């Protein structure tokens, strides 16, 4: 039977039940330590943004929407400050959310944070950066290097599980997994950033192990780390991912 590993923490029960119903042999290898944890300083972080920024960088569509809602609930005017700032979006999702909010981006990257480096302006002031659970040293440091005071905007903080990341990498290189499902891009990132041999990992996921991604953003993370997704669930539902995956497997043999 096809051994399908799950890197989420979230829906382990649903995954197990789903995989079995399909005749798959379910494996659980989480890469996150625990549930999303609140960031103390967030509220003050949003108040800071309300004071005015020269540059605003958005990484996700959900992130922009949640930030804007938080601002309106706190009685803060965020649309004003962002209206006079240079707005950059990492990719299409972030761009659309900004667009729909009446604050279209001035430039958009290719879905990867690294693509924003070249697009950063030259000036001194404050650069607000909407995050999705983890720090982005490369981008943050690029912003500071450009002369901006980086203002991280992260509502929740995700925890990687070193121990679990290594067990997952061990398993993959050892050939105990046939497919690996990632429900979120941060899971792909925690895995490669915590791995001891990312290239053996990349190699495994490009030949012996089929990488499955829930959502285009999760897929973007796999491609960014040099992995070609075997299957991408555009409907963002774990159930559809496994159903569609089982269909893809059969079609390869048909």
């Amino acid at each position: 039977a096809v051994r399908v590993a799950y890197a989420g923490l979230r829906r382990k029960e649903a995954f197990k039940a789903l995989a079995e119903k399909l005749g798959f042999t379910p494996l659980l290898f989480p890469v996150q330590a625990t549930e999303k944890v609140p960031v103390p300083e967030y509220r003050d972080q949003v108040r800071a943004l309300a004071q005015g920024v020269d540059l605003f960088l958005a990484t996700t569509g959900v992130g922009v929407r949640d930030l804007l809602e938080a601002g309106k609930a706190l009685g803060l005017d965020l649309e004003g400050p962002l209206a006079k700032a240079f707005r950059l979006a990492r990719g299409a999702k972030a761009a659309r959310a900004l667009k729909e909010a009446g604050l279209p981006p001035h430039a958009v990257g290719d879905g990867t944070s690294k693509s924003l480096l070249p697009l950063l302006p030259q000036g001194r002031g404050v650069a607000a950066l909407q995050l999705y659970g983890k720090p982005l040293p490369l981008l943050e440091n690029a912003l500071a290097e450009r002369g901006y005071r980086v203002l991280p905007l992260m509502p929740y903080r995700h925890l990687p599980d070193p121990e679990g990341i290594l067990r997952l990498e061990e398993a993959l290189l050892r050939g105990e997994v046939d497919a690996l499902a990632f429900v979120a891009a941060i899971q792909v990132e925690f895995l490669f950033e915590g791995a001891k041999d990312p290239k053996a990992l990349r190699e495994a996921l490009n030949t012996r192990v089929k990488a499955l991604a829930v959502g285009r953003v999760t897929a973007d993370a796999l491609r960014e780390w040099g992995v070609k997704p075997f299957y991408v669930d555009e409907t963002e539902r774990l159930g559809s991912l496994l159903q569609g995956f089982k269909r893809a497997l059969q079609k390869e043999v048909a």
